[PDB]
């Protein structure tokens, strides 16, 4: 018995989590870890000839892309249906959340007055002119943040917010979250928007001493209420080892599996906040209840309006 996993979680192998499943069940896990978009393109090409059984992907936008491409099959699982929060799974049962991440505000309190920053709406304040820095619009994390705004506020209000935000940027767009953290730490940027776990990695020395020192200078602000995004798994449309893939998915979504995955990347597990001391110091959060499916729905519109206001 075996199961083949094609995973878009490629920060640093989930190998230990898969080995625990293997030891417990006797099911051999064959994994590949690489960029999610490369997986999607490979599966579209292979179709029925693919050897994927389980597909894991990062970000609402990428999950949506896989869904549109008909990559998943509907599954029935009383465990998943009763254990994964409704907002973090497909209402039609094709994919299921495994970990949670927050896209948050980071600030350098020597450059900006952090007492004025509580939520994303605050970033349009004219006192931050020239002090806001962003990663580029190609990032699914940013697209999903804008989709989040559209879901709640509608297109009109989101566009007003976007115009205000981009008015405050005077620095070229960044190509990654870690480089943006460095710039905020250094003080070339006063304010950035990044995923929470990148800050925790740097603080924990994972990227070496200079990055740790830079990350120590930053104040992380969790917007209240918070925007939540996920990594998710689903069974491939033509999976040969369907039964085994469901068993593995059930394990990954369980308390043990979700904690195992999340502790590797400094993410939050599905149903509890991280026990990691570095992550817990960032503070409590309350989700805004926008569903992951909704984030996917508005992805195309988010890209259109980001382009229109000049988020490049
Ligand atoms: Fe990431």
């Amino acid at each position: 018995k075996e199961v083949k996993v094609y995973s878009g979680r490629h920060y640093n192998t989930d190998k230990e989590v898969y080995q625990k499943f293997q030891e417990q069940t006797g099911i051999k896990v064959r994994y590949i870890e690489t960029d999610g978009k490369a997986i999607i393109e490979r599966l579209k090409r292979e179709g029925k000839n693919s050897q994927a059984d389980l597909v894991i992907l990062v970000d609402a936008a990428i999950i949506e892309n896989a869904s549109k491409a008909n990559l998943f099959q509907k599954i029935n699982s009383n465990f998943l249906e009763n254990s994964v929060p409704n907002n973090l799974r497909d209402p039609r049962n094709k994919w299921f959340g495994l970990t949670r991440r927050l896209r948050v505000i980071i600030s350098n309190p020597d450059i900006v007055d952090i007492t004025k920053i509580k939520n994303f709406e605050d970033l349009t304040n004219p006192s931050f002119k020239g002090k806001v820095c962003l990663r580029n619009r190609k990032s699914p994390y940013n697209q999903s943040l804008v989709s989040n705004q559209i879901a709640k506020k509608g297109v009109g209000q989101t566009k007003i917010w976007l115009k205000g935000l981009i008015s405050n940027v005077s620095t070229p767009y960044f190509s990654g979250d870690s480089s943006l953290i460095r710039a905020v730490g250094l003080g070339t940027c006063g304010i950035g928007i990044v995923n929470h776990y990148y800050v925790a990695r740097m603080l924990d020395g994972v990227k070496g001493p200079r990055d740790a020192s830079l990350a120590e200078k930053i104040k992380l602000i969790i917007p209240n209420p918070a925007h939540v995004n996920i990594t998710a798994g689903g069974v491939y449309k033509y999976a040969e080892n369907k039964t085994e893939a469901i068993k593995l998915l059930e394990y990954l979504a369980s308390s043990e599996g979700s904690q195992g995955l999340a502790n590797k990347t400094y993410e939050h597990p599905l149903k509890e906040s991280s026990q990691n001391r570095i992550v817990s110091k960032f503070g409590d959060f309350t989700p805004d209840n926008v569903t992951i499916k909704e984030l996917g729905k508005f992805n195309s519109k988010a890209i259109e309006i980001m382009k229109e206001v000049g988020w490049n």
